[PDB]
């Protein structure tokens, strides 16, 4: 019965930001393969669901307008005080994109150019646990793919919150949920494949071996180096998702992902190769190479410079 919501059908259920486009686009952030959580269920409207909620959100020029779906059963209102902070902190919307992006273009004309179509490309701030396993399921795939394994994933092992139309949504499943005898199978059945085992074999390491997701938060007050390093002595986690995770999980802004794509656009868009490795092609060690090279160029904020060029890498 209940459906998703519009600004013009129902404006009285929802709550405003002050937010310029040059801070947040929610169309190059929302489906950038930063998250895998939202769709744009009707135009200009991203439904999705965070911390145990589902939101719909949308904006003008200057304004972020946001709403609620709690689904208890209760009545229905505008987002709260406390539900506005968490969003806020979601986003990131204390530190300024605009000085970060003049930053990182006096030091780099090609980040210059992309700069002019493409801002307020920024990083989100998601949960440790969802994240983690959303990205043991990205190696070998692609967004879309990605997206409907979480989407299933989410379905099978996490509890439901609400329906929007032909739309059910689930929050995360707790890693018990996904460390049981039978998670491996039903994951496969779910087409995961391989990135099953790891799934299952991740939570039951995080739990047995590292004591709960208490461990994902002492992570994220650790130094970025040691985080990295305790990340991928987990199954399916190597130094492309543990940088993935540090710099959209655990508050490393200077984490920088190195895959095919951002290898691709090294080479291409900076004429970079590998100089201090012999290897022409990639490696553990040229990855890494690459990783400090950017970190060098950009500084500390370095991943989100590279959020800005993966999310413009996407759109042709
Ligand atoms: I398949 C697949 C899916 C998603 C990603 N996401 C990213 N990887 C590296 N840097 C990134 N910055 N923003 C997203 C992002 C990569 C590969
Ligand atoms: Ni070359």
């Amino acid at each position: 019965h209940m459906r998703h919501r519009t600004l013009s059908s129902s404006p009285a259920l929802w709550a405003s930001i002050p937010c310029p486009r040059s801070e947040l686009r929610l169309d190059l952030v929302l489906a950038s393969g930063q998250s895998f959580r939202w769709k744009e269920q009707s135009p200009a409207h991203w439904s999705g669901v965070l911390a145990d909620q589902v939101w719909t959100l949308t904006q003008t020029e200057d304004q972020l307008y946001c709403t609620v779906y709690r689904g208890d059963d209760s009545q229905v209102s505008r987002p709260t005080l406390e539900e506005l902070e968490t969003l806020h902190k979601y986003f990131q919307l204390d530190v300024s994109l605009a000085q970060l992006y003049s930053h990182w273009a006096s030091v780099d004309s090609h980040f210059q150019r992309v700069a002019q179509k493409f801002q307020g490309v920024r990083l989100l701030r998601q949960d440790p646990t969802e994240c983690l396993f959303s990205f043991i399921c990205s190696s070998n795939n692609n967004i879309a793919r990605i997206t409907g394994m979480v989407e299933r994933l989410c379905q099978a092992f996490g509890p439901r919150l609400i329906q929007l139309d032909d739309v059910t949504y689930h929050g995360f499943p707790n890693l018990h949920a996904l460390a049981g005898p039978e998670a491996e199978t039903h994951l496969r059945k779910l087409g995961l494949g391989y990135r099953a085992r790891y799934v299952r074999a991740s939570a039951k390491a995080i739990l047995e071996e590292q004591g709960g997701p208490a461990w994902l938060q002492q992570l994220r007050v650790a130094p970025y180096e040691e985080a990295h390093k305790a990340l991928c002595t987990l199954p399916g986690v190597g130094a492309k998702v543990a940088d993935c995770i540090c710099l959209m999980a655990l508050d490393k802004p200077q984490a920088v992902p190195v895959d095919v794509h951002v290898w691709q656009i090294a080479h291409r868009d900076y004429g970079w190769h590998p100089k201090t490795s012999q290897a022409k092609g990639p490696s553990p060690l040229a990855n890494k190479e690459l990783g400090n090279f950017f970190r060098n160029l950009w500084g500390p904020y370095a991943g989100w410079a590279q959020a800005v060029l993966f999310s413009a890498d996407l759109r042709q």
